[PDB]
């Protein structure tokens, strides 16, 4: 048993969660280019979190792709060995370029909120793939949590 796998059974990862993660996607995805812009005006928010953006225009731009891709991975899946080698490596460049570990927990939050805002925009007429994607949205981001900081031992 893989590491990743382990932290697939400690959530109760399921076939179920990739469909209900894949069902929100194509109605989430037109939104990733707004939320990654509510996410980076978050960092744009927070004295300690914008010390990072040192890295003029370009960064701005990469930071947004970076997020979209982010996103677009976390919805679609796979979900297997490869996705999180993959966050693995995501997570050592937060923690390479030095950005304290208390911020993820903001940040996931952030991701949280909007993902739960997206699933009821979409599912409210449909009770039962609203809960399930939730349920999903709270297994995945808690993997996704999970592994990035564990990337900080
Ligand atoms: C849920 C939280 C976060 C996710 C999913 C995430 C995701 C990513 C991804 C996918 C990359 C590109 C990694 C690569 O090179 O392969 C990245 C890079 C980066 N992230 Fe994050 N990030 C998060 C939080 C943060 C926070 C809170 C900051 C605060 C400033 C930050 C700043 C950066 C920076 C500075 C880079 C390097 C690239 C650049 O500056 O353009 N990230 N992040």
């Amino acid at each position: 048993e893989t590491v990743f796998e382990e932290l697939k059974r400690y959530v109760g990862w399921g076939d179920g969660d990739e469909r209900a993660l894949r069902s929100l996607h194509g109605a989430a995805a037109p939104h990733f280019p707004r939320l990654a812009e509510e996410f980076y005006d978050r960092i744009l928010g927070h004295e300690g979190a914008r010390t990072a953006l040192v890295g003029g225009e370009s960064q701005v731009g990469h930071l947004k792709v970076t997020m979209i891709a982010w996103l677009d991975e976390l919805l679609g899946g796979p979900w297997d060995e490869a996705y999180w080698d993959r966050r693995y490596r995501i997570g050592r460049v937060h923690v390479r370029i030095g950005l304290p570990q208390h911020y993820m927990f903001g940040a996931m939050n952030v991701h949280r909120t909007g993902l739960a805002r997206l699933a009821y925009e979409r599912f409210h007429g449909d009770p039962p793939e609203l809960e399930r994607v939730r349920n999903a949205l709270g297994k995945v981001l808690d993997l996704e949590l999970a592994v990035m900081l564990h990337t900080y031992r």
